[PDB]
């Protein structure tokens, strides 16, 4: 019913991944994703992590170590708890087009 804010993904140079969303009175944010490999629905994913506090208005997940390449695909879903209830951005797809 409620629509989760779309995730913003960023390929960091020379290495790393950041994934974040603005907060909307949430109590948790989780990111589930794979590298160049499609998700079979709500599988856990290669990256699979609960984030438990926001900072500067955003919920941020990072992998400080992945070396991403132009053209890399990330398939994902996110999960958010708002007022004790869960919501998902489903069927996420992102292509690395630039580094930040
Ligand atoms: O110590 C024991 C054990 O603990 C584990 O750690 C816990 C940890 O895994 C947990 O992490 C949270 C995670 O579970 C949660 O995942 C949810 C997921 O549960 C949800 O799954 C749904 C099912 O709920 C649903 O079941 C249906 C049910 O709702 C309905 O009422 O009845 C149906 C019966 O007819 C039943 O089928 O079925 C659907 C499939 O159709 C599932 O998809 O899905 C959501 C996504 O929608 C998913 O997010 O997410 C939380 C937030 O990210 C996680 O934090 O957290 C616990 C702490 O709170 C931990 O204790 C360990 O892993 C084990 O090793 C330990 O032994």
């Amino acid at each position: 019913s409620y629509v989760v804010p779309s995730a913003k993904l960023e390929a960091i140079y020379p290495k790393g991944l950041r994934v974040s969303i603005p907060d909307d009175g949430f109590s948790l944010f989780a990111f589930h994703g794979k590298l160049n490999e499609e998700m079979d629905g709500l599988e856990a994913g290669h990256w699979a992590r609960d984030i438990t506090k926001p900072k500067e208005g955003r919920w941020t997940f990072r992998d400080r170590n992945v070396k991403l390449k132009l053209g890399d695909k990330i398939y994902f879903w996110t999960y958010v708890i708002k007022d004790g209830l869960g919501y998902r951005q489903d069927n996420g797809e992102w292509t690395v087009t630039e580094f930040v």
